[PDB]
RNA sequence: ACGAUUGCCCCUCACGAGGGGACAGCUGGUAAUGGGAUACC
DNA sequence: AAGGTATCCCATTACCAGCTTAACTACGCG
DNA sequence: CGCGTAGTTATCGACCAT
């Protein structure tokens, strides 16, 4: 629905869109102080591109008065989030519940939901307005798909109809809806405690109802007071009983060998950086809790005490947090709207705008989108064009130019191409080795979780599986082990068949024929292993395996290599974004990715041909190339980059880079 | 002789600590992928 | 260019919806 | 009268290629 406000803006400033902090403080002066008076706000201050985004900081809950369930609030919340998720659509477009306090009563009355001795019109409008945002969502997906297919069809169906054959006539629209009306597969209940102003967390002062774990006994902090600086500033001063004390021979880089042990062991000595973040140490967890920037958020008879050390680390490596600070000033840096996360007891503050704002492109520029915008951002400077190719023998092969404008074309010089260092790529290594590793530890701590007999059973058949099932099929069928050639064995060979047929007993037992995911296929020696490997009892298999299964859920190492992956990934684009910064010596450097579809760009295991090796799993050899495309198209919205997706249509012309910065420099592909 | 308190990831360690790294994150509904076990032709 | 399929189990992602306030004013009460 | 708690009320503008 069209609003007022939208009229007289698009009326006088057509091109000058605003931040929405201003938007919200200009439609107040309009309905308040007349039509007439919003101009004279608004001619002034105004952005080319407005901040738009707003980074996250995570902290840390303390203590609860009790769980987070309980809490009214979140039962609230609750209860109307799964009332409104079972509506039809016709109940839905008239269930209006007003922003008032008068409304919400009236709608609790009118609908039967209870809220359970809860209400707050600013909390309960953002239950409301986030409840009814998910289900016209879950609506809107489909229908914004249904128009997508149709405008598909509709437009290749032009070319089709130009110089094509009888053509498609339609297709059918999917809906969201289900026969009688309700929601098929509608949206799940979030646990999110949405804070809000009359809740914002301030700093702890100390109330007699909340009382703090016994490591924080007594707590002050003057809230208004610069919290100090914790290290001095050379630590190796720091005597031999306090905490923190760097030893001497830690000090100086170079080469030495322990006093227990002798091992060569490189120290790099301290740190010669000016943003390395200190790492503190106290002599006990009581002096570490004296050491906190306690803040509460308070709702009614439940309080919450969280700890802030989080965003002063994150606020003081954005530098954006001067170095002597207040709490007060600390908490001023973020929005007073936390989101706590009640099942894993992480509170999500995020900046102001005026803290740290910066514009994210909502989407990556793509086809004739990016002649267009280097037409624009080389009118008056030089940018650089960073061309990224991704693979998998080498996962970041890129070539940087500087593609400056003569008048009415474009150059592009090329300056450099490189690959990603040694460092990250051992890197790769060692996190497939860690995988690998962790995958082995599984195993064989599922093994200790079986009684002593089924334990000894699996523990003999795997010793000796591979010599059972070589043995086994030798004698079965006669050949000689040494005759046949073990070890250059891989998924297709076919050395067992040739071997079976120079002795030529049948062909009834090696051709076979594959049921069509008609031709006759000699079966090979990776499936040979299979049928002849030694099978495990189905009682000690159901045991094993259900061991496995427990010790994979509750495993803490998935979440640190899928981290681990993550983090690598983003370390190989800044270092990337970091080197084309130093080399092309420019402001602005926009990387240029291929435009390619990551659901099959997926790497696949593998394992070393051998015989040895059909009975092992499979080494993990996953491609980066998924995490190095989403690292890019992130890099898009964080750091306001410009991306390029460009179709690397092939010629003969180092020539990957070349011929995805050719497709840059023109939008025809 | 200088520099950011918790947390998270990696590595070293004389267990005193040191070096490097990510910092847009939550939910939700679906869909793919990788790996593993088994059964069959 | 991995013979395919079918039951299960674990893990991770991708794609796409929703999100991630605050200025001003109004009472109740020590 | 000041301080703690809580109600009113403001806006959201979004691409290529099949």
């Amino acid at each position: 629905v069209e609003s007022e406000f939208s009229k007289v803006l698009k009326k006088h400033f057509p091109g000058e869109r605003f931040r929405s902090s201003y938007m919200k403080r200009g439609g107040k002066i309009l309905a308040a102080q007349g039509e007439e008076a919003v101009v004279a706000y608004l001619q002034g201050k105004s952005e080319e591109e407005p901040p738009n985004f707003q980074p996250p900081a995570k902290c840390h809950v303390v203590t609860k008065s009790r769980d987070f369930a309980e809490w009214p609030i979140m039962k609230a919340s609750e209860a109307i989030q799964r009332y409104i998720y079972a509506l039809s659509t016709t109940e839905r477009a008239a269930c209006k519940p007003g922003k008032s306090s008068e409304s919400h009563a009236a709608w609790f009355a009118a609908t039967g939901v209870s809220n359970h001795g809860y209400s707050h019109v600013q909390g309960l409008n953002l239950i409301f307005d986030h409840t009814l945002g998910r289900y016209d969502g879950v609506l809107k997906k489909v229908q914004l798909r249904n128009e997508k297919a149709r405008a598909r069809l509709e437009s290749i169906n032009a070319s089709r109809a130009d110089e094509g054959l009888p053509e498609i006539k339609a297709e059918e629209e999917e809906v969201a809806t289900n026969e009688t009306g309700h929601l098929l597969q509608p949206p799940g209940i979030n646990p999110s405690f949405y804070v809000y102003q009359t809740i914002s967390p301030q700093a702890y002062r100390p109330r007699d109802e909340i009382v703090l774990p016994p490591e924080y006994a007594g707590y002050v902090r003057d809230p208004n007071a610069p919290i100090p600086l914790g290290v001095v500033r050379n630590r190796c001063d720091i005597q031999k009983g306090c905490p923190g004390y760097i030893p001497e021979w830690q000090r100086e880089a170079g080469t030495a060998i322990s006093p227990k042990t002798g091992k060569a062991v490189t120290v790099p000595g301290l740190s010669p950086k000016k943003n390395k973040r200190m790492r503190r140490y106290w002599r006990s967890e009581k002096e570490k809790a004296q050491d906190a920037l306690l803040v509460t958020v308070r709702i009614g008879t439940d309080w919450v005490v969280i700890d802030v050390r989080g965003l002063l680390r994150n606020a003081r490596w954005r530098t954006i947090a001067p170095k002597d600070i207040s709490l007060n000033a600390l908490l001023d840096l973020f929005t007073g709207d936390p989101v706590i996360d009640v099942r894993r007891n992480i509170v999500t503050f995020t900046y102001t705008l005026d803290a740290c704002g910066t514009y994210a492109r909502k989407w990556t520029l793509k086809g004739k989108q990016t002649k267009a915008t280097l037409d624009k951002l080389t009118a008056t400077q030089t940018v650089a064009l960073v061309a990224i190719d991704l693979g998998q023998t080498n996962p970041i092969s890129a070539g940087i130019s500087r593609v400056t404008q003569e008048n009415g074309a474009l150059q592009c010089e090329p300056l450099d191409r490189f690959t990603l260092p040694d460092d990250l790529l051992k890197d790769i290594s060692a996190y497939r080795i860690a995988w690998d590793r962790n995958e082995e530890e599984l195993r064989a701590r599922s093994v200790e979780a079986l009684p002593e007999a089924q334990q000894a059973e699996v523990r003999a058949l795997d010793g000796v599986s591979k010599e059972t099932a070589r043995t086994q099929l030798c004698a079965d069928f006669g050949l000689d082990p040494k005759r046949l050639p073990w070890d250059k064995m891989s998924s297709n060979t076919t050395f067992i068949s040739e071997a079976l047929l120079s002795n030529s007993v049948s062909r009834d037992q090696v051709f076979f024929t594959p049921a069509p995911k008609p031709v006759e296929v000699m079966r090979k020696d990776r499936t040979w292993a299979r049928a002849y490997k030694p099978r495990l009892s189905v009682e000690a298999q159901k045991l094993k395996n259900e061991a496995l299964w427990a010790l994979k859920r509750t495993s803490p190492e998935y979440l640190k290599l899928s981290r681990r992956k993550e983090e690598l990934c983003r370390r190989s684009i800044n270092y990337v974004i970091e080197k084309t910064r130093r080399r092309t010596q420019c402001q602005i450097v926009i990387p240029v990715i291929e435009d390619l579809n990551v659901r099959f760009f997926h790497g696949s295991g593998k394992r070393l041909p051998g015989w040895d090796n059909f009975f092992t799993a499979k080494k993990e050899n996953r491609w980066f190339i998924q995490g190095l495309h989403k690292a890019f198209s992130d890099l898009r919205t964080h750091r306001s980059f410009y991306v390029f997706e460009v179709r690397p249509e092939r010629t003969s012309i180092d020539v990957a880079t070349h011929n995805l910065t050719q497709v840059a420099l023109t939008g025809k592909t």
